């Protein structure tokens, strides 16, 4: 007697973690495929309840964009919440990279340019409507399928103005804002997006503390195993400059020359 029965039916789960479940719907009315989370509602006042509102809002504010996963609805029942979701086929970054890893194939400099120049053109997007996505990372950027990447999972949206943070993976996270700096929080996603194509080109696990950790700060960027032109790794080195005001914003970004291709 649910409306998620009622609207979908339910083809195969696609998600599961400390945030819920998520499964590969489609629609009856019209027939699309849609990934619905359904997740149990927070307690209120809870963290998990600032995510979830967090993510209800950014959808408020931002609308459709070819870069962004689309929202379609949220609603309540029982004792859950259910987030509907465009459908990406192409699953996350992170699985696509997992699977790189194990039939060995590869993201190439031109592939990881693609990336870069995509995702830049969600975050100029997100950035201009005066939020941050404050969690860049290849599980949170999803492939449609010839390519487009877009961003997804926004419980972590704030302002630049007032910023509601919560801190994200600690893998990407910037030192200024785990120094509870928040006045140029749109540059903490250029940092991640840095990292976030580092780890598509096959970089290994990134630090999550530690020395190695704070070296990356430094404006180190973690080792590769490919052949990347001196200049596209000096364009990654400036997204992960210890200044976040000498990064380049999204707009500066997807009007780069490296990246005009
Ligand atoms: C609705 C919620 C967020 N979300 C989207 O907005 C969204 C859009 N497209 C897709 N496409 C998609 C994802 C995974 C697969 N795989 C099927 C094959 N197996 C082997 C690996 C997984 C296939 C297709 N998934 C999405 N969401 C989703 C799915 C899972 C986990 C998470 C986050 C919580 O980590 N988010
Ligand atoms: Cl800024």
């Amino acid at each position: 007697k649910s409306r998620y029965t009622t609207e979908f039916h339910e083809l195969e789960k696609i998600g599961s973690g400390e945030f819920g479940s998520v499964f590969k719907c489609v629609k009856r009315l019209d027939g699309c495929i849609y990934a619905i989370k359904r997740s149990k509602k927070p307690l209120a006042g809870s963290v998990d309840e600032q995510n979830a509102l967090r993510e209800v809002y950014a959808h408020a504010v931002l609308g459709q964009h070819s870069h962004v996963v689309r929202y379609f609805s949220a609603w309540a029942e029982d004792d859950h919440m259910l987030i509907q979701n465009e459908y990406c086929n192409g699953g996350s970054l992170a699985d696509a990279i997992s699977e790189n890893y194990r039939i060995m194939s590869y993201f190439k400099e031109a592939e990881l340019k693609d990336l870069l120049l995509q995702v830049g053109r969600g975050l100029r997007y997100i950035h201009s409507m005066s939020l941050v996505h404050m969690d860049i990372k290849p599980s949170n950027i999803f492939i449609s399928r010839k390519v487009m990447f877009k961003i997804g999972d926004l419980g972590h949206v704030t302002r630049i103005s007032s910023p509601q943070v919560e801190e994200g993976d600690s893998r990407f996270l910037a030192n200024e804002v785990l120094q509870e700096n928040y006045t140029h929080l749109p540059k903490a996603d250029i940092f991640a997006l840095a990292l976030t194509v580092v780890c598509a080109a096959g970089a290994e696990p990134l630090p999550r503390n530690g020395d190695q950790w704070h070296e990356i700060r430094q404006g180190r960027l973690p080792r590769i195993p490919q052949v990347l032109s001196q200049e596209f790794t000096e364009l990654l080195k400036v997204m992960i400059h210890p200044d976040p005001e000498r990064r380049p914003s999204a707009m500066a970004l997807v009007k780069h020359s490296v990246l005009l291709s």
